[PDB]
């Protein structure tokens, strides 16, 4: 109905002097979104009790069957939770570890993970490995090296019991081979925990076909709602070990809904807003961006294109292999070479140039991630690639 | 400004055939603060990553300065937090308990932190023993017995390492001797963890002279603000317990603010817009409200006379002891003797009488919990009174 690029801007609550280029962080949602947001803010204030005992239940019920839908499996299996970290480390806690099995990390695993672990090993006897991905790399040589540490680990005697992948790196931002990953735990009996973080709402998912043994990700990253807003996908195979939310409340589980289901519903107190504008912005998706699959072919052709155009006016690259790029992100490379600097570059893509950007010191250069969005078009990726030559220069 | 009662009712956003006699669950904040929380959400949507990195930090900070100050505890002790559950449970598991160390607690003590410590228990070594509390009793024989227990597991050569006390018992509601129960933690070396979830904005607090070692408080339940809001006060001689946040995130410490700060700052994705509101709401309290203890007296006194004049329409009592009743809650007796009939209850309280409460089976009879509000008249306990009443010859 309406074409992509700046002509979308009118359905969404951006000021026209904003470019958000980062629009995986705060999220990014329709005007008829927020106006389904503030409707339910109405009613909540109108009658608190009934709003939360009568009216709540349902629309969430009905946007988890949205999710499941969206990524092919059992609503029974999917469940609502706060945000990633939080999810993850459900996982990770409810899984015990014994004094030979190891949980297997790749360079590339988002810090706040590596914590969990860490933090983990204090009280529980487990041990850790991290497979060294230095980015660029081909897909296959991560999954090669990922199938080298497991044989090493059953050849000294321990057991690979649980790894963590995911989707898209944070940053440097890249699409990881997790498709093959999830296929090498399945061969040498290692459970795969996918963070997803980034994953629904930006590429096409099918937990059907790729069955993760978890699986975690961030709506208010790319499906239009606003943050905090994540689900949790066990399969029923798996449901077993998941016996208390964290932190624990009343549907814990001593050693027509499931069990399982009632741990994610009996909870302490949270604002379930975010998921319950789930349905609004999958409608919006539906009606006025044609379809799901009109969104992923436009991310990845924007970050694509727009990509490579920053890196030409820069000079630079487009992080990739020698398909990584199957995504709406481009990181780009910036010709540079400490922490202050960085921070004038953010108040003058701030309060000077009113957008803001995650840069990191890879391969000792300075890399930039470059969001893509239904509303952004090839310019403001011109536009960026115009500022950033600028303040690189200086 | 305003007087109380029914005259504050312009002020807040509740139906008129609403009458919120269970504030303290979802909250009740004024129109003054929906429309602070409505240019927030303004704001985030026009520049969603200026709003998050320049402007949200400093009301933040100013909110932690206005709590810290109502509670007579320095700002640098007090800390945003979720909910209630999420700070408890942060206490529970920072601290390393002993095959030796004993968790006390009482049987009012609220279940999602019994929930919590049992499952600590699969892992970790400790042990615990309960407090037997059959209310009504008198506070002081509360403190008897919990002496005895400390007492008797010094006895058997245990070392009583720390307490699950509360302030307001969820239900059957009544205020617990707290700061004599403090005071018995301190002279035994014992930690006292005070779930202080109905605390701030109902009563008067002084952390100053009470010096729990551990206090947990849910704004949104008293202090018009909505959910969920919750803050953590650790005095500094224990901050080095305090690690990690649950989940564990970016501020995770191995074995000019505070490395204690930074650890409740760099969290996950959340909204720290209901924390963002606390500093109208206090305005709102101090200007329209004439201050804070006009606020508490007049919650005690209506929940005072108003939960006689229940139990006088009913026949029945109000929970006391033979002050427990200094608070802004009354708990009353029910002229009954299943979880059908409740129901019916409920939808009759809710389609029928628009209003929700909290039931609960002690000594074998159903009660009712009373929730006070300074926009509430003893009409409306009047009211409810018939309406109870009714439904129980029924
Ligand atoms: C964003 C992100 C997370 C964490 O998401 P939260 O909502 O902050 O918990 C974790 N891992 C990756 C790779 C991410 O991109
Ligand atoms: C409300 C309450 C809690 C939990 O508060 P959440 O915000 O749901 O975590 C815990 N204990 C008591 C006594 C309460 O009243």
């Amino acid at each position: 109905t309406t074409p992509f690029g700046k002509p979308m801007l009118k359905h969404f609550c951006m000021n026209p002097e904003y470019r958000n280029l980062n629009a995986a962080s705060c999220g990014s949602w329709p005007k008829t979104v927020r106006d389904q947001w503030r409707r339910y803010l109405d009613d909540l204030e109108a009658q608190p009790d009934y709003f939360s005992e009568v009216k709540q239940g349902p629309v969430i019920q009905e946007a988890r069957r949205e999710v499941a839908q969206l990524l092919h499996a059992r609503v029974s299996e999917c469940v609502f939770i706060s945000n990633a970290t939080t999810g993850i480390y459900t996982v990770l806690h409810n899984i015990p570890f014994d004094k030979d099995d190891v949980i297997i990390t790749f360079s590339t695993t988002y810090g706040a993970i590596d914590n969990a672990i860490a933090s983990m090993a204090e009280t529980q006897p487990f041990q850790t490995r991290k497979v060294t991905v230095d980015l660029p790399m081909r897909g296959e040589d991560i999954v090669a090296r990922f199938e080298g540490m497991v044989a090493q680990i059953k050849a000294e005697g321990l057991h690979p019991r649980l790894a963590v992948l995911e989707t898209i790196v944070s940053i440097p931002a890249i699409r990881m081979p997790f498709e093959s990953l999830v296929q090498a735990c399945q061969r040498e009996g290692v459970l795969s925990l996918v963070d997803g973080a980034h994953s629904i709402g930006q590429f096409s998912l099918n937990l059907e076909v790729l069955q993760p043994d978890f699986f975690i990700m961030d709506c208010h990253k790319w499906l239009f709602v606003p943050r905090p807003c994540a689900a949790l996908y066990v399969p029923e195979r798996n449901q077993h070990y998941i016996r208390s939310t964290i932190p624990p409340s009343f549907g814990f589980i001593p050693r027509t809904a499931t069990d399982f289901e009632t741990i994610f519903a009996n909870v302490a107190t949270q604002d379930n807003m975010p998921h319950m504008c789930i349905p609004t912005a999958l409608k919006f998706r539906r009606e006025v961006c044609g379809g799901e699959e009109a969104i992923y072919q436009y991310l990845r052709v924007l970050a694509k294109e727009g990509g490579d155009r920053v890196a030409a006016i820069l000079g630079t690259e487009v992080l990739d292999e020698k398909e990584m790029r199957d995504c709406g992100i481009a990181t780009v490379r910036l010709p540079l070479a400490v922490g202050p600097a960085v921070h004038y570059l953010s108040m003058t893509l701030a309060e000077t140039h009113k957008t803001w950007l995650y840069l990191i010191d890879h391969g000792g250069y300075i890399w930039v991630r470059l969001c893509a969005q239904i509303y952004l078009d090839t310019s403001d990726f011109e536009w960026i690639g115009n500022v950033l030559k600028e303040i690189c220069e200086t």
